């Protein structure tokens, strides 16, 4: 995709911290950028849209290559159009913004400079942030996570990609998303079809795969921490059903792990731990600490979680499911959880902890998003039962307190239009350096 010249792109400021030890943190002046999929996409020749609603202009975009040559991504009105407010240490994302048109959700990335994403290697480090999820009801997902996107947004080896990181180009994840307009320096017009169960109501011929570390996927009801493996940790392009993931005829036929090794306290049997008025009280802001421990060879072997609220350090809740012990993500936990729950261990299939180690070594980009779920209504995160018809007595079925009828986008985009999330006070450093 090309650089549009009709609207200046100014990345809103976001300060975050590097810590070296407890009580020793210094500030970094970062910036945030909106994902390309949310942007106006128009001809390089003028103002004519290449994409409108959920379909393409086939004169401007007769094929994937020509479309990339012909079409430019332009600058974003962050607050006015997208309800994104980045100031000081905080990033607020609003769910619905009814400006000149209706906007639902957003996906943003942390930048090091105007043309590069910040990258992270969290081996032997912890990532820590504050979050307010009080305004997130059933069906919402405020996600803070990491994917090994190319730092430059792909421009170095993609001649038709000039927009790059500057315009939030280069997304990939463990679902191999096919709703992306641009993948690996090409458009995705070929095979594009409208689809009711896609976030943007459309799906192209190709998907964008990579590893994915879901540090935080949450609302006021439930939270999940989920690493996802991949054969190749950085971006690969997949074709149709061979993609696997959400929209394939065979979810597990691809090169990535679409399910991940998840820890949701409620799913792991403790319904008193996380939620409104609970041990981690979602009525108010809290600190989320995620630690990435290694074996003696420097390969990831454990993900730990701590919360801090009112100055009280709260260890992650123990899994209470018989056969699934502990309060962290380890190979023993992942194997036991998949076996006991009766879920396919695609996590292990695509390299598990070694895969995530490789993803960290490649360098991770920080993603901060707010979304509703056109495929499963976020029931996988917060429902009394997922699947909706499954036995709530069966281990792994219950994930939260939300009804099986909750979270339908056409419902909640109305009823929960005021929903928002605030991420703040991001800190990265060695184990134990960001809290005490
Ligand atoms: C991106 O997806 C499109 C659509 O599926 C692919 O285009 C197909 O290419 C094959 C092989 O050249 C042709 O036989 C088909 O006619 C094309 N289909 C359509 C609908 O145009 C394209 O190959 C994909 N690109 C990559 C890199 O995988
Ligand atoms: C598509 O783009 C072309 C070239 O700018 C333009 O002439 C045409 O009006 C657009 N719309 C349609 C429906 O073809
Ligand atoms: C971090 O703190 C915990 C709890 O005090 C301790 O068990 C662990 O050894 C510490 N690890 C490092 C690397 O400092
Ligand atoms: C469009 O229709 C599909 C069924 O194919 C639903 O899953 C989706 O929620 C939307 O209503
Ligand atoms: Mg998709």
């Amino acid at each position: 995709q090309q650089i549009g010249t009709l609207t200046t792109e100014t990345h809103p400021p976001l300060t975050w911290q590097t810590c070296t030890s407890g009580g020793s943190c210094t500030t970094n002046n970062g910036k945030v950028v909106l994902d390309a999929n949310w942007r106006w996409l128009h001809s390089t020749s003028g103002s004519t849209n290449c994409y409108t609603g959920n379909t393409w202009n086939t004169t401007l975009c007769p094929d994937d290559t020509t479309c990339a040559q012909n079409c430019a991504l332009d600058g974003a009105d962050y607050e006015g159009t997208y309800g994104i407010t980045a100031s000081g240490n905080s990033l607020r994302l609003n769910f619905v913004t009814n400006g000149s048109q209706k906007n639902v959700g957003s996906r943003t990335y942390l930048m090091k400079d105007d043309t590069h994403y910040q990258t992270f290697n969290l081996l032997n480090q912890e990532f820590t942030f504050d979050v307010d999820v009080s305004g997130l009801p059933c069906g919402l997902n405020g996600a803070l996570y990491m994917v090994p996107m190319a730092a430059d947004g792909g421009v170095s080896n993609e001649p038709n990609n000039k927009a790059g990181a500057q315009y939030g180009v280069g997304y990939c994840d463990s679902q191999c998303p096919r709703d992306l307009k641009f993948i690996a320096g090409s458009a995705n017009v070929q095979g594009w079809e409208p689809a009711s169960n896609s976030a943007n109501s459309g799906l192209g011929g190709n998907g964008s795969c990579c590893a994915e570390l879901d540090i935080w996927e949450a609302n006021s009801i439930s939270a999940a921490l989920t690493p996802h493996s991949a054969d190749t940790v950085t971006q690969t392009v997949c074709n149709g059903d061979d993609c696997g993931g959400t929209y394939s005829n065979d979810r597990y036929s691809g090169t990535t792990d679409p399910d991940g090794c998840d820890f949701n306290s409620y799913r792991q049997g403790d319904t008193s731990f996380y939620g409104p008025g609970k041990t981690v009280d979602t009525n108010s802001k809290f600190t989320v600490v995620t630690q990435f421990l290694t074996d003696s060879s420097g390969n990831l072997n454990e993900i730990k979680r701590f919360y801090v609220q009112n100055g009280v350090v709260i260890p992650n809740s123990q899994s209470t499911i018989a056969g699934i012990s502990g309060n962290s993500i380890t190979q023993d936990y992942c194997t036991a959880q998949k076996q006991v729950f009766g879920d396919t261990n695609t996590w292990e299939d695509h390299g598990g902890f070694q895969s995530m180690t490789n993803a960290f070594k490649a360098g991770m980009v920080l993603v901060m998003s707010l979304w509703d779920d056109y495929y499963a209504d976020m029931l996988w995160l917060d429902s009394v039962a997922y699947p909706t018809d499954a036995d709530p007595s069966t281990p792994g079925v219950a994930r939260g307190t939300c009804s099986t009828t909750s979270g339908v986008p056409s419902d909640i985009e109305s009823s929960a239009a005021s929903a928002y999330v605030i991420y703040s006070n991001i800190k990265v450093g060695p184990i134990n350096s960001t809290f005490s």
